């Protein structure tokens, strides 16, 4: 962490415009105004990521109670293409893993990855996420439509 050029910051009504902008470039699915209203309310579960004080990424999560578990759902975690492989993803994922660890009541953390997202699969598997399912036709508008469900067990 020391000397690091990467820093995470809070999402606020002041920089939320910048979050949406980042998400529009990085992620193939569009998020509605509800998404953005909700992110302003999850506190530490939404962050902007900065490299040399430039906003280049963001992570947005939600608490999920499904399958009789308490789950952390990563809805978006990503950064701008020219800044990849610099540790920014790791900083964002470690931020969320650290919250779950301090809280202690989460059963797992999971997310959906388009089957073509080789680099995302590589990234999450490095941290102990596993493909636990491939959902056919998960995505409505993009090709390919299928998504892997990646999950890391915490319990
Ligand atoms: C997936 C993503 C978040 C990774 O972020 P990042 O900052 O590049 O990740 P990091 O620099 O912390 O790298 C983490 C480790 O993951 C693995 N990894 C990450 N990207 C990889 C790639 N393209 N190919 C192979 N391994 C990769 C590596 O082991 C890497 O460590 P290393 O650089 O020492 O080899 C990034 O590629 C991204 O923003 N993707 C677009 C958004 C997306 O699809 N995210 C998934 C949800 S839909």
């Amino acid at each position: 962490s020391k000397g690091s050029r990467i820093e995470l910051g809070d999402v606020t009504p002041h920089n939320i415009k910048q979050l949406k902008r980042l998400n529009q470039v990085i992620f193939p699915v569009s998020y509605n105004d509800k998404f953005y209203k909700d992110v302003l309310e999850v506190g530490e579960l939404a962050k902007l990521a900065y490299f040399n004080d430039i906003a280049v990424g963001a992570v947005c999560c939600r608490v999920d109670h499904s399958q009789n578990q308490k789950r952390l759902y990563i809805m978006t975690l990503g950064c701008l293409a020219p800044y990849r492989r610099l540790g920014i993803g790791t900083k964002m994922l470690n931020h969320v893993l650290n919250i779950c660890e301090k809280d202690g009541t989460f059963d797992n953390i999971y997310l959906h990855v388009q089957i073509s997202n080789e680099s995302a699969i590589d990234f999450y598997r490095k941290f102990g996420f596993e493909i636990i399912e491939t959902k056919k036709n998960y995505y409505k508008r993009i090709e390919p439509a299928d998504a892997h469900v990646l999950q890391k067990n915490l319990k």
